[PDB]
Parts: structure tokens; sequence; C-alpha cells
């Protein structure tokens, strides 16, 4: 019973899981948090946080890895997932991790220093604690490689994007790939003759177009900031108003990167929350910015879902994921309500069914456009893809 | 037979218009360019260019003023419409100008430095030279104050929006307004319930979602340079690339100001020119980045007619118009055949037509969605305006 070990190393946490091959079911799951800080710690499945202080992410995942020896796992790990935050224009799909895919991926990391770094150490880790053991990158930009020139260039100097790499390319990959393999299935539409929107909403937020499997529109930009308006990130912003506002308040660059990615988007309109669950009650309650926030925060989604839509030559399916794609019940509804134009036709009491009831669909049959909720799972695309590339003679 | 004065004074040049208030037809025109220069000059209809070396925005005006007395026209200008970039939020509607109005359109200003000055400047000359002349105050901006917050807000802290007054303004209303209250007339459609698209197409593009008559949504923000990609500007930009670009170019956000505001666009990815006509023809002798400026210009075009469009309880037409809208029947297509997942159809034939045949449908009838070109015209806008206000007991 072979299992597979997917990691995804951040800034200051490693998040991990161990899924079984047969089933892709996660067998456990943790996180080390506090990551290069004087208080580190340990957490697998809601256990008693271990004292994991003063440590790297070596010795982070040397703990995750006792952890999983101290439960007879170790011996049947047979394939490690890493998660990748950028694969540059170099990587198109899930590849098996060698040295050339090590350099490769220090080569577009300054592309996402303050993610691929942590990737990179994660990989480092991973290959020293299990040597024998095939591992596999995942890139959560790989997905949007097909995206056409017209449809990933910035409208700047052409220098920026041949001598820079300055050009879309997009996140929540691993997601949408997943997701819109899963409403083929569900929707019961050809891959090849479709065209799907997925809207993936969790504290990062993206749209992304399908036509006939691939993506061939995404918001994001360069970087996660583009697009939604999010969590804590602004989303669109006019960067004469970026810049008009560095002038009024002498702020930097720096200064105005900290403000859009960690005091913006919900948490910045509504004073209250990055969080929906808080804001959806505060607006209950009669608090107006708390409203204000959530409304504008649907206006863009659906604004950036029916622009997404013109990259399709037709509009099969519009699919909810993520955290709040997958629990919120009113934001779906007001999204689909802002999008009457193009003929879609929620029914409410199948839109009310908790995320318990998995992938569904939530429209009514009048409905020009299939609506539906499926519920992502990057950690077992990413074993998929593991498995996959497990048949490899490398 | 009283004629109206028509002015747009920008930061180094200042065009004019008499208009029969009869008809509505231009009886004169001309352009003030090279203003505060050592050498400024008067073309009126392409007459020879005067000397007007070394004038200032008055005495540009006190030419100009000489030149509607030197051809008896003076006497009979019963009304002045000024075209004033920005108006904040004091202003929804055109307005008699008076001292209240001239000091609103100051305290609103520091949004636009670059250009309401010079309108302010316009307007103490024309105060000056037609003392007992009623003049009207037009904002690009006052059409567009009819969004909601969902539509205006930026994502970014509340405070910005409260104390700075940062949020969506959006411009070309004068236009927006103009072309919509035709498209009622052309497409018959009642104004009280419908949903049109109007791209305004010039070397300053934007698009407007007008909902029963009310713009709902527009693409340009706190500045001009938001929304879609024009002929030097840049159009919508992840201000995370933005910030990249900063720290590995090692440039300033006025650096990047001037980068993003007159090297972008058609002109910075075709690194040819800024002229549509120009690179349509370089497409055709085989010139790849001019294909793809423009494949680019027309992707976004596409992306922010469908998303507007989701302001709409329905889509009744879409509309083009501006030098490019007017003129460009390559990109009209282009841009048509981006939105099939609309259901439009385009008719060739009539798209073909030059400007000349005016309002025009150029959608087939299997056509979803009522296509259409519909010629600007500001300086009658501004005058109907006037002409309305020539009736008020001030
Ligand atoms: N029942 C719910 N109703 C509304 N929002 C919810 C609910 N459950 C979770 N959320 C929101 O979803 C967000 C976090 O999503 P995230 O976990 O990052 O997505 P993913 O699960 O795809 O990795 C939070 O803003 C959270 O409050
Ligand atoms: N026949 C044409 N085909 C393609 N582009 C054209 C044509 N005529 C003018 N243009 C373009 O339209 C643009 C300028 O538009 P603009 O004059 O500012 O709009 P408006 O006339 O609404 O004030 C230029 O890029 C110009 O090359």
């Amino acid at each position: 019973f072979p299992v597979v070990l997917v990691i995804n190393c951040g800034s200051s946490s490693i998040k991990f899981s161990v899924l079984d091959v047969a089933t892709c079911d996660v067998l456990m799951a943790g996180i080390a948090d506090g990551m290069n800080t004087e208080n580190a710690f340990l957490s697998i499945n809601g256990d008693k946080p271990i004292n994991l202080a003063h440590s790297n992410y070596e010795d982070a995942l040397k703990a995750i890895a006792f952890e999983l020896e101290k439960r007879d796992l170790t011996d049947s790990v047979a394939l490690i997932g890493h998660r990748i935050a950028h694969g540059g224009e170099l990587f198109t799909q899930s590849v098996i991790i060698t040295d050339e895919i090590i350099d490769n991926i220090r080569r577009v990391s300054p592309l996402a220093p303050l993610h691929n770094y942590a990737n990179l150490s994660g990989i480092d880790a991973a290959r020293h604690l299990f040597p024998a053991v095939r591992q596999v990158a995942v890139f959560d930009t790989s997905f949007h490689q097909t995206l056409a020139p017209e449809a990933y260039l910035y409208g700047l100097p052409w220098e920026y994007f041949s001598s820079l790499g300055v050009r879309r390319y997009g996140f929540h990959g691993t997601s949408h790939r997943y997701v819109s393999r899963r409403a083929y299935e569900l929707l019961d539409l050809d891959e090849k003759d479709s065209g799907l929107i997925v809207a993936h909403l969790g504290n990062g937020a993206s749209i992304c177009a399908v036509r006939n499997g691939q993506s061939v529109d995404t918001s994001m930009g360069m970087t996660p900031l583009e697009g939604l308006m999010m969590g804590t990130r602004s989303g669109d912003v006019d960067f004469g108003a970026m810049a008009w506002i560095a002038k009024e308040t002498g702020q930097t660059l720096s200064d105005l990167e900290r403000v859009v990615n960690k005091e913006s988007g919900l948490l910045g309109i509504s004073g209250l929350s990055s969080d929906l669950r808080v804001l959806e009650k505060a607006w209950h309650e009669g608090h107006e910015r708390a409203r204000l926030a959530i409304k504008t925060f649907v206006h863009r989604i659906a604004r950036h879902i029916a622009g997404h839509a013109a990259s399709l030559h037709r509009l099969d399916g519009i699919i909810f994921t993520g955290g709040i794609g997958e629990n919120s019940v009113l934001i779906r509804q007001l999204v689909i309500e802002h999008l009457g134009v193009l003929g879609l036709t929620l029914d409410v009491e199948m839109n009310k069914q908790p995320n318990s009831h998995g992938e569904r669909i939530i429209s009514a049959n009048p409905s020009q456009v299939i609506c539906a909720v499926i519920p992502t799972n990057e950690e077992k695309m990413i074993a998929l893809d593991a498995i996959h590339l497990g048949n490899v003679k490398a």
C-alpha cells in the first residue's frame, strides 16, 4: 500500500499530506508553522503542537519525516510531490525532479522571490531525507502556459517582456486544472469541445477560462496581486491611482506593496476582517462597510467571469471552488444573480446545500449555462501527476 | 443666428469649435498648439498657422476671439461651453459657470493636475473675453457618477477613499452619454429598459455599460490610465509587476508613470507606432510585433466589453465610436468575432462601409445583440447642454 507525500513550503510554513496511492485519500496531514522563528511547531491532525523551536526547513521536514516513521509510513512512501509557486515559461507540465529541474526552478525564482526559494528549500530537504524516492514538481503556473500572447502580454514596452520576462502567468493552476477535469465528468462535457469558467475563490482568488481543456485566460498576472479583489489583496488597481497615492502620502512602492498585499481587499474596505464568514455576519448585523466589501468582491468576480467568457467560443459552465466558492451560499448566489445577462438561472435549494454534498450542480434547468460547485483537491491532483510520472524511466 | 463657442484647453493646446445653435453644425474650428512654448500658433480650418509665439492661454483665446470678430461671429456667440477633464463627486451634470463652480472645480483639480488647471485657465480667459456671455462647464466624469459603490470602489484601505477621494471616476463621459442617447434612436430602444455597451476607441480608449440610460460601469479609473490598452497608455497592469519592474531597473514611480503613459500600449508592444493605421499596414506587410499589438488591443477590448456587460440585466447593443471605433473595419470585426460567446453576428458588408455612412448597424439579423457604429460628437453634446442651460434664470 504505497503512499504519496505531498509538500508545500511557504515563506513561514510547511503544509503536508500523505495520500494513499490506491484511493488518493488523505491518511495524514500536518503543518509546521512559525518557520525561521525562535518558536516553530508541528501540528499533525490537531495533535498537540511539537516543539520545533529554532529549526530550518530541513529539520522541520526531518521532524515530519520522524512522525511518518513513528507511524510506519516511511517505508511505503513511493513518491513525493512538491508544490512550486512559479514555473515561468520553462514549465508547461509537472516533471520528475532532477538537477536540471532544480537549476531551472532557480532560474525562474526571481519571478517569485517570496515563494520559490522556500519551495526550493523544501526540495533540498526532501531530497536529503528520501534519496531513493522519486520526486515530482507541480507548478501553480504551468496550466496557464497555453495562453496566447494576446492574452498574456501587458501593454508595456516590448523590452520588459523579452528581456525581463514581464507577462501574465496566472496561479491556482493546479486547482483550475483539477476542477476543470472534474467538470467534464460532472457536466458530461466533451473536453475537446467545451467552454468553462472556473472561479477559484479562497483567501487568494482567481478566474480561469478553459477552452477545449486548455487555459486561455486567467485573472492573476505576473504576480498573485492582479485580478479579483481578495482577502487582503487589492486585485486590479489603477496604476495612476497608485502613483497619485504615492505623491500624496509620500509613500514608496514597498509601502504600497505592503498595503496592497496585506491591508487591502476585504479587510481594507470592511476595516473589520479578511474572513468572509465574519463579514457575512457583520452585514447581517447591519455593518455597512462589511456589506460594501462583499458587494465589491461580488461585483469584481462577476465582471471577470464575464470578461473571461470572451475567450470561449461557447459557454457551457461556471464552476465555483475554493474555501469561499465551496462554502459561501450567499456569494455564489450574488455572483450568479449578477450574471443574469448570460442567462444563468440559480436553483436556490441546490445552492443552499453545504459542501458535504461535494461535486454538485446548483443551476436550474432553464439556465443557459450550467453552474456547479466542485471542491478542489490540489493534493490529489499533485498525487495523480506523481503517480503517472512514477511509471517513467528517467 | 446665435452660435455656441466650445472650448477644450489641454496642457499644451486649445481646441475650439463654433456650432450653429439652430443646426448644431460646425461653422468654424481651430486649435492653438505649442502653448506656453517659445513658439505657439493658431491654425483655423487649416489656414496658415498664425504666430502666437510667447502667449499664454488667455492671449491664445484672445487671438481666437479676434478671428471670430474678423468674421463677424463675435456678436452671435450666445453661449460658451468648456470641457472639463475632472469633476470629482461634485458634478453629476453640466452646469452654468459661476464663482461657486470655479471654486468647486479647483477643489477637485488635485484629482487631475495635468488637465484641470488648463481647463480653469481656459475658463478665466473666456470669462474675461466674453463677460456678457453665459458659460457652461461639461465634465468628462459626470456621466459616470451614477456608478454604484461596488462598481467605483478599489480594493484599497477605506481611508484612501473617504479622506483622499481614491475611487473609479471614468472618462469619455460626454462621448458615452452622447453616443448612448443616439443609440436609443438608431436601435429603437426604450431608454428606461435597455442595456448597452459603448466602446469609445480613440487614442484614448474606454468602455461603458449603460443600463436604462445610466452609466453603471466604465473601464478607466481614477485616472485615464486604467482599463483598455491604448495608443501609448498601458491599460490594466499588475501592480506587483510594476513593483517588480521598479526593483529590477531601479526606476521610480515617475519613471514608470512616464513609461505607462507615453511609451506603452500600441507603441510599446509594436515598437513602431501608436497609430492604428500604421500598425494595420505593418501587419499586412508581415510585421509580427504590430500584429501582436493589435491582437492584444483587440483581446483586451473584448474582455472589458464582456466584463462590463455583467452590469446589465439584458444586453441589447454594442456601439463602437471614436476615431478607431468609427473608422477601423478590422478592429471592429476582430472584437466582434472575439465575442461570439455572446451570440454576436457580423454583417461584413455593412461593417465594411466607411464612416461617411454615419450612424449605422453592422450586425446581421441572427445576431442576439445589435452592433452598430455611431460617430461621437462631443462638441454637439456640449452645445446641446449649453442650449438647454441657456433657458435658465441664474
Ligand atoms: N461557510 C463559509 N461561508 C463563507 N465563507 C467561508 C466559509 N468557510 C470558509 N470560508 C472562507 O473561505 C476563505 C478561505 O479560503 P481558502 O481556505 O484559502 O481556499 P482553498 O480551501 O481552495 O485552499 C475564508 O475567507 C473563509 O472565511
Ligand atoms: N481609417 C482608420 N483605420 C484604423 N484606424 C484609424 C482610422 N482613422 C483614424 N484611425 C485611428 O484612430 C485614432 C485616433 O482616434 P481619436 O481621433 O483620438 O478619437 P475621437 O475622433 O473620438 O476624438 C488613431 O490611432 C488613428 O490612427
